[PDB]
């Protein structure tokens, strides 16, 4: 198919970075479609790390035009020190970077907002990255924010900039009892960068329908995961933006029926961090093994992550809402050594059933215990093997299971962080 | 195909609602996705007039489940008056509704938080409907919001109200100098049939998974317009919700992948209720014509509706985001005895540019002017013809010119509001 989807079928981090910089070496254009700063996607070229985090991973190749769909929530002051660290390292990211002007701003009080709810949660704290996601997708829904657009009238800029901080700042002080944010602090800073964000901009939606008429191979770049969704997600444990495969086309204007494959990115084991429902965590020395082997650290605010073993039931739920065509399994090496894998196949309910099928809410979680499925291990390494052939029996048996749980097969494993450490069964761009 | 999604591809009030009553023949589900009760679609049976706004199109059929995705904001108040007015007709609502437990919930405090903005707003007023929908949105994407899952414990539901409303009242009575809303109010009233609501609650994603497995036939009836999408509309003058069909996905679901057939509703004329752009828009006496012979009047607020002539330039954007399969020609009737018809088919910037691509946001239509071409009227009645061979040449040139211009076939043409006034010269369903 020309238009792939790259995505999360758990709760981010699951190696959709290094996917999509692998994959986009025969597309033309690579898209973000939702999600700002909070994402950390990591890429690994012959021992080279990048970690990008509004950009999009296919900034590294001169044949692939990044763009940032109008779902995505810009951070001008972000987007500013990403482009600087990459321009050093001879990457001509003003060259191949554009934008649209649909993008919602995200400014100096949507973070100040953001941690003033998160301090006001207490206990009860979502555990945010603090880079002012959330607030900046209320103001988009209560009409009242600002987007890339708006920084073509300088004049009129200063006027709804005006409006909008007052509003913000009268609660930032009377109900938060907190700070300030200074007007002319973000006037002076965002009018000091907005002729080169309007530079980039380009009509989005429209490129899209001609790239699709032309038969050009695009990729979407997917943030976060299914379950951090919005909507479906562990509410309100949640990112506030649709990381399922619908934001795919609210967030960059495709229509729906031009999504040719969805890939779903599967680590495997699990991984999350931040607050909310994690059924399969470990607490034990597999899981501090899990995460030390794995080097489970938050590549946006080098949180360790919580570890566990691999959920099938909410990988289920993760193959309906996206439609998933197939998987790429990664960190399958991190696996290696271990006597037994585990895989939770379902869940035993507060009240004794046995169910097959996610909670939705996070409060319908509360009792939830994994019922697994062991499996034998393997000493042998699996690292960097780039054939199948390569792979012990256990490690094959293992896989198979997976698609047989999930009826959805895996046409691309990872086994290291190198954009080499791979082996692709099947290219989706092909299928 | 087996999945139609039915939408507006204008501005709202194309007449969705009697092309999803009239297709629902041959349906087992009809779901909506999006919006609440600001929506208002008109039926008429025989004569008999039905007004819904929450309730899908499909419940006047006894061989349709009618389903209320996750992406809806549900008003306790609202469903219970129209689940009443509905069940005296005869209507078993209670026996075909379902609903989902992550629906959104619209209480008072977002109605009053809806009255205050539009006052603070002053002459940049939006013109919402004052249902309370902007605000229940932004609950949601804020993660504070109540969904219809919390009323299964009552005791939590009445902590988590406490909190929000205690947030919400400081801001009502602080900042908007306005009215605080009553806890207890809200709470008993809630409380008072929370039992109804649970009772209808059913895992929707799941659902619609199982149908697409056996190949039932499902419908999506779509709320306001592709204009009026947050993203992709004329900001700030939109609905908070994403009215292009991928909203068809995060509201209900549903893989994008199996998305079959995108039918676009499309009006002969033009209109639009509430502030905005809006360039083919007639003030003259053929303005007050289109209004009168078209009844066009608010199903929800009553406000009459503003008219002009159809928009190419505009229906074209909404092809693309919503990757239209094929179109319904509404309202053709309303256009008998003018002497001329005109399509507005390219738009002069201020600039002195002639484009044929609409602005986004609604600052960069300020100086937009149509550039029509004029077409012959017609004397002759078309209403309630149901034969392309009773329609006037010059109505069959005005019908081909539109799929000219707009590369997509009109399969549906409606002669009249009677259900039966149509004319399907293909299925969507056999499509
Ligand atoms: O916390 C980090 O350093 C991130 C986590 C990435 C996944 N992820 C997010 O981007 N946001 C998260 O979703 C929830 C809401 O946070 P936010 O509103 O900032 O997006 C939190 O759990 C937050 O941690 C979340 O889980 N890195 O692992 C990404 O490389
Ligand atoms: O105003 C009415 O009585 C409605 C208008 C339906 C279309 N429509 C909406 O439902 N909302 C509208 O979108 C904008 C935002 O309003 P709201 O936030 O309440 O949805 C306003 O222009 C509002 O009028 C909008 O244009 N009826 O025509 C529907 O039968
Ligand atoms: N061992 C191992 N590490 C991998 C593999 N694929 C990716 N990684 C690493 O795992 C981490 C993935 O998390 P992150 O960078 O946040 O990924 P993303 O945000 O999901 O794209 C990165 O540090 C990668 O270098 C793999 O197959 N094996
Ligand atoms: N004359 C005429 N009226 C129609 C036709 N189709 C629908 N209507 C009427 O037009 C109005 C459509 O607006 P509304 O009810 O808000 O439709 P919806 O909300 O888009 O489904 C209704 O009052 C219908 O009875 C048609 O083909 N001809
Ligand atoms: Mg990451
Ligand atoms: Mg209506």
């Amino acid at each position: 198919g020309n238009n792939v989807v790259v995505l999360g079928t758990q709760w981010g981090d699951e190696g959709k970075g290094k996917i999509v910089d692998l994959l986009t070496e025969r597309a033309k254009y690579v898209v973000r479609y939702q999600g700002g700063h909070n994402a950390g996607h990591t890429l690994v070229i012959n021992g080279e790390k990048t970690v990008l985090h509004l950009i999009p991973s296919g900034i590294l190749r001169e044949n692939v035009t990044s763009i940032i769909g109008n779902g995505v929530v810009l951070s001008p002051a972000a987007l500013m020190k990403e482009m600087k660290e990459l321009e050093d390292r001879g990457i001509p990211v003003r060259e191949r970077l554009l934008l649209s002007e649909a993008c919602p701003l995200i400014l100096d009080y949507h973070v100040a907002l953001d941690n003033a709810r998160e301090k006001a949660r207490g206990a009860k704290a979502i555990g945010t990255t603090g880079r002012g996601i959330g607030p900046a997708y209320e103001d988009k829904v209560a009409r009242r924010g600002l987007r890339v657009g708006d920084l073509f009238d300088k004049e009129t800029f200063a006027e709804k900039l005006k409006e909008v901080m007052e509003y913000h700042n009268f609660q930032l002080v009377n109900y938060y009892k907190a700070e300030a944010v200074d007007y002319q602090k973000v006037l002076d800073d965002t009018m000091a960068v907005a002729d080169i964000l309007t530079s980039m901009v380009v009509d989005v939606s429209d490129l899209l329908d001609q790239a699709r008429q032309r038969g050009d191979f695009v990729m979407f770049e997917g943030a976060q995961g299914t379950l951090l969704d919005i909507d479906h997600g562990t509410y309100p444990y949640v990112t506030s933006s649709n990381t399922t495969a619908g934001g795919v086309a609210t967030g960059s204007g495709l229509g729906p029926r031009y999504v040719d494959y969805v890939l779903g990115i599967l680590k495997a084991y699990s991984t999350r961090v931040g607050a909310g429902p994690f059924p399969t965590e470990l607490f034990d020395e597999t899981g501090e093994f899990l995460c030390k082997q794995g080097n489970e650290f938050g590549a946006t605010t080098g949180r360790r992550r919580r570890t566990g073993w691999l959920d099938t039931v909410a990988v289920r739920r993760a193959v309906q809402l996206n439609s998933l065509s197939g998987f790429c399994l990664t960190k399958l090496d991190v696996l290696d050594g271990l006597k037994e894998v585990k895989l939770c196949v379902a869940y035993r309910m507060p009240d004794g059933r046995e169910v097959t099928t996610t909670p939705l809410a996070a409060d319908d979680w509360k009792g939830v215990e994994p019922i697994y499925e062991t499996m034998p291990g393997w000493s042998e390494s699996t690292f960097g093997v780039k054939d199948r052939s390569g792979l012990p029996q256990a490690a094959l048996n293992y896989i198979k299971r997976i698609e047989e749980l999930t009826g959805v097969p895996i046409d691309i494993i990872s086994t290291g962080p190198d954009r080499t450490e791979t082996m692709i069964l099947r290219d989706p761009f092909d299928a």
